[PDB]
């Protein structure tokens, strides 16, 4: 409906953050110009081209064709510019990304914490699969918090729908350290792919985003931190095929890194499914 969200009512209130190819603001949809109205967030893209407003159109349509708690909620579109541009109105979630929350609001985070938030991220993924879409870029930085009790997964900007007759899809066209070894070496994504980079995101919240533990900082002191362009790939390659792994955070359990250790399984098939995690961890939950 383009007369929903006007591009006169969206009033501007704060810049939240921009990327290369997206920027977010906080903005105020006030049909009624009496100063109220809902507070939105609105995604607009950043050195757009005619391929790139293509895949924010996809984007569009993913975020909308999802309902569910721990994904954020579409809202609509902004046909802006007379009309002849697009950006994307959701839900805005004060407390922003769960990286950015760790790091902000330890004082608030144990592990019944991280494992409620553990959970929520499962639920969100399994509901993410019955549409038969792949994230390919689960990470806390794209995960964002509403309150201290509810998360949400965002930043559907590289999200791919399976073909019908396949349980991978291949790119043609990187968070290099999120991502399965077949991720890397053949560029196909599935459902097992979103869950080693789970396995990566439930590393994270161990770490509690401590300096020096990021993904990226572990790997590349474990490859050497002088490597420079492809040869870091390679490493990365040769290193994971052949069993390396981030280590254990310190404080974790020794049962939390071992549902990290099955996510990263070389053989694809036999990772978790997002359903035998989200049972796993609320039985651990439940039996605590
Ligand atoms: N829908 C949404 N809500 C928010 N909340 C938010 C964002 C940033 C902050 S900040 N600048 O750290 O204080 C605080 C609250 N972000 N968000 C997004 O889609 C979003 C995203 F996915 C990635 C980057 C920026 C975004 F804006």
């Amino acid at each position: 409906d383009p007369t929903q969200f006007e591009e006169r009512h969206l009033k501007f209130l704060q810049q939240l953050g921009k990327g290369n190819f997206g920027s977010v603001e906080m903005c105020r949809y006030d049909p009624l110009q009496d100063n109220t109205g809902e507070v939105v967030a609105v995604k607009k893209l950043q050195h757009s081209t005619e391929e790139h407003l293509r895949d924010f159109e996809r984007e569009i349509e993913i975020l909308k064709s999802l309902q569910h708690d721990n994904i954020v909620k579409y809202k609509g579109v902004c046909y802006s510019a007379g009309r002849r541009n697009l950006k994307l109105i959701m839900e805005y979630l004060p407390y922003g990304s769960l990286r950015d929350y760790l790091q902000k609001h330890k004082e608030r985070i144990d592990h019944i914490k991280l494992l409620q938030y553990t959970s929520q991220i499962c639920k969100g993924m399994e509901y993410l699969g019955t549409k038969r879409y792949i994230h390919r870029d689960l990470a806390t930085r794209n995960i964002l918090v509403e309150n201290e009790n509810r998360v949400k997964i965002g930043d559907f900007g590289l999200t791919k729908v399976l073909p019908q007759d396949k349980e991978y899809y291949k790119v043609k066209e990187s968070p290099i350290f999120w991502y399965a070894p077949e991720s890397l070496t053949e560029s196909k994504f599935s459902v097992a792919s979103d869950v080693w980079s789970f396995g990566v995101v439930l590393y994270e919240l161990f770490t509690y985003i401590e300096k020096s533990k990021s993904p990226p900082a572990e790997f590349m002191r474990m490859i050497g931190n002088d490597k420079q362009g492809q040869m870091i790939v390679f490493h990365l390659i040769e290193l994971l095929k052949n069993n390396g792994r981030l280590p254990r955070p310190d404080g974790c359990p020794d049962e939390i890194y071992m549902i990290m250790t099955e996510c990263w399984n070389n053989n694809v098939n036999q990772r978790p499914s997002f359903r035998d995690l989200a049972l796993r961890v609320d039985q651990i939950r439940d039996n605590m």
